[PDB]
């Protein structure tokens, strides 16, 4: 996947008989749930970034961070590639607070809320529930609807 890409971040707190997600209430991915994360600043690891975030948004710190993907999105008529590094956490510190940009809310594994969810969590969702590592491409026209999309299995992230 050519171009200058952009670094962001995604953090899924997945437990035994639950995931936690984050309404997001505001900006890009509005009225979706989803992991918490955001664009890696400059300064920065991505590993620190994807911490960064997750305390920014769900007021939640994080012993051990795993690797467990990586998501490159293609928007039609955007000239950046979104380079997304997503990560995995059994651990929490803290109880999960609303912040300015998400509202958490932990979900039963059967209970994914995919309808209210960006359209590519379906198809690399389940690799993540199956401790399975991924790469995967998604190319958007718009906010939903996918035109072109990979998806592979990975032995290093
Ligand atoms: C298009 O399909 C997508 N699907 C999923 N599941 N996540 C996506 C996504 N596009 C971006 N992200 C994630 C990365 C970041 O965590 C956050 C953006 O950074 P903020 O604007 O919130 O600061 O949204």
């Amino acid at each position: 996947h050519m171009g200058a890409s952009r670094l962001y971040t995604l953090v899924l707190v997945l437990q035994p008989q639950r995931v936690l997600l984050g309404m997001k209430k505001r900006g890009f991915g509005a009225g979706r749930w989803n992991g918490f994360g955001g664009k890696v600043q400059e300064g920065e690891t991505i590993e620190d970034g994807a911490r960064r975030e997750l305390q920014e948004e769900s007021g939640l710190t994080v012993d051990a961070l795993h690797k467990v993907g990586q998501i490159v999105f293609e928007f039609v008529g955007e000239p950046e590639l979104m380079d997304v590094h997503v990560f995995c956490t059994d651990s929490i510190q803290g109880t999960p607070v609303e912040s300015d940009e998400m509202r958490p809310c932990w979900f039963q594994l059967d209970q994914i809320p995919f309808k209210d969810m960006w359209p590519d969590d379906s198809y690399w969702f389940p690799l993540l529930l199956q401790k399975k590592k991924f790469h995967g491409y998604f190319k958007f026209q718009g906010q939903d609807t996918i035109l072109d999309y990979t998806l592979r299995e990975v032995d290093t992230v």
